[PDB]
Protein backbone atom coordinates (compact mmCIF):
# COMPACT_ATOMS: atom_id res chain seq x y z
CA UNK A 1 0.00 0.00 0.00
CA UNK A 2 0.95 3.63 -0.11
CA UNK A 3 1.36 6.07 3.21
CA UNK A 4 0.77 9.00 0.72
CA UNK A 5 -2.60 8.12 -0.23
CA UNK A 6 -3.81 7.26 3.47
CA UNK A 7 -2.27 10.31 4.64
CA UNK A 8 -4.07 12.19 2.32
CA UNK A 9 -6.83 11.00 3.32
CA UNK A 10 -6.83 12.08 6.57
CA UNK A 11 -4.19 15.17 6.68
CA UNK A 12 -6.01 17.08 3.58
CA UNK A 13 -4.17 20.07 4.57
CA UNK A 14 -0.64 18.90 4.96
CA UNK A 15 1.88 18.97 2.07
CA UNK A 16 3.78 16.32 0.65
CA UNK A 17 7.53 16.99 0.44
CA UNK A 18 7.18 19.86 3.07
CA UNK A 19 5.42 18.67 5.75
CA UNK A 20 6.28 15.35 5.47
CA UNK A 21 9.50 13.94 3.34
CA UNK A 22 7.78 10.49 1.77
CA UNK A 23 10.65 8.24 0.27
CA UNK A 24 10.32 5.66 -2.64
CA UNK A 25 10.87 1.97 -1.40
CA UNK A 26 9.40 0.38 -4.70
CA UNK A 27 6.47 -1.62 -3.36
CA UNK A 28 5.25 2.19 -2.33
CA UNK A 29 6.13 5.33 -0.39
CA UNK A 30 6.40 5.67 3.41
CA UNK A 31 7.46 8.34 5.67
CA UNK A 32 10.95 9.27 6.02
CA UNK A 33 10.77 12.85 7.77
CA UNK A 34 8.18 13.92 9.91
CA UNK A 35 7.60 17.72 10.86
CA UNK A 36 3.83 17.52 11.63
CA UNK A 37 2.83 18.39 14.90
CA UNK A 38 0.59 14.94 14.92
CA UNK A 39 1.92 11.67 16.51
CA UNK A 40 3.32 8.63 15.02
CA UNK A 41 0.17 6.67 13.34
CA UNK A 42 0.41 2.93 14.33
CA UNK A 43 0.12 -0.03 11.51
CA UNK A 44 -3.64 -0.74 12.35
CA UNK A 45 -4.12 3.55 11.80
CA UNK A 46 -2.70 3.23 8.39
CA UNK A 47 -4.49 -0.13 7.23
CA UNK A 48 -7.45 1.66 8.81
CA UNK A 49 -7.14 4.51 6.69
CA UNK A 50 -6.35 2.47 3.70
CA UNK A 51 -9.32 0.43 4.39
CA UNK A 52 -12.05 3.41 4.26
CA UNK A 53 -10.10 5.20 1.88
CA UNK A 54 -10.27 1.83 -0.57
CA UNK A 55 -13.77 0.63 0.76
CA UNK A 56 -15.22 4.77 -0.02
CA UNK A 57 -14.15 5.99 -3.15
CA UNK A 58 -13.67 9.59 -2.38
CA UNK A 59 -16.05 12.13 -4.50
CA UNK A 60 -13.58 13.36 -7.16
Amino acid sequence: MILYDAIMYKYPNAVSRKDFELRNDGNGSYIEKWNLRAPLPTQAELETWWEELQKNPPYE
